[PDB]
């Protein structure tokens, strides 16, 4: 937890001189640093690209050997995104029982992963969903088979959510 600490400092520090192109990340309080606030805009050539979404980031007592908790405060449609708002990727989980293989490498949570990486894993997957973390039934059903309703319906929240 103290440990924990000096390393959140150290990411946060990093962050904020060299942030991210559309991310802005955060604590709201110098002494609550283990609760982040978020805002992502949707990448260029995605059906996100003109929505700017709010998450929330909330990281455990033995970071960073357990990953945090990312959660789009207003869920949204995604495959990876359950209905909750809760965003399931790879990134974001255990190594399993034996992280040994050659996959884990990347895709799995170790204290290698920085936030950084995670708000850059967020980012390709507002762009790339991946279906085997699939954490919305109809959205992933919707986005495999109908994807042009998808980006339809996609861009419809978007533009109704600007005050339309």
């Amino acid at each position: 937890s103290k440990t924990a600490q000096k390393r959140l400092l150290k990411e946060l520090q990093q962050l904020i001189k060299d942030s991210p192109p559309g991310i802005v990340a955060g604590p709201k309080s110098e002494n609550n640093i283990f609760i982040w606030d978020c805002l992502i805009q949707g990448p260029p050539d995605t059906p996100y690209a003109d929505g700017v979404f709010n998450a929330k980031l909330e990281f455990p007592k033995d970071y960073p050997l357990s990953p945090p908790k990312l959660t789009f405060t207003p869920s949204i449609l995604h495959p990876n995104i359950y209905p909750n708002g809760e965003v399931c990727i790879s990134i974001l989980h255990s190594p399993g029982d034996d992280p040994n293989m050659y996959e884990l490498a990347e895709e799995r949570w170790s204290p290698v992963q920085s936030v950084e990486k995670i708000l850059l894993s967020v980012m390709s997957m507002l762009s790339e969903p991946n279906i085997e973390s699939g954490a919305n039934i109809d959205a992933c059903i919707l986005w495999r088979d109908n994807r042009p309703e998808f980006e339809r319906q996609v861009k419809l929240s978007i533009l109704k959510s600007l005050g339309f």
